[PDB]
């Protein structure tokens, strides 16, 4: 069902939660680190283009993916 259930704010968005699928790191650019201010903090990669991923950094496969990319910022 649904209802209403009006107890939040309004919420919106902010990431995918957690990429699901196998990402690589030589096909993307570089990451960076997210604030637990919304609903599910953690670190969001960037390929070369202008695509952002977001998955859990503590996934084995993204840890890599964290030492080979820079941390973006500013």
């Amino acid at each position: 069902g649904d209802t209403l259930g009006a107890s939040w704010h309004r919420p919106d968005k902010c990431c995918l939660g957690y990429q699901k699928r196998p990402l690589p790191q030589v096909l993307l650019s570089s990451w960076y680190p997210t604030s637990q201010l919304c609903s599910k903090p953690g670190v969001i990669f960037l390929t070369k283009r202008g695509r952002q991923v977001c998955a859990d950094k503590s996934k084995d496969w993204v840890k890599k993916l964290m030492q080979q990319l820079p941390v973006t910022a500013r």
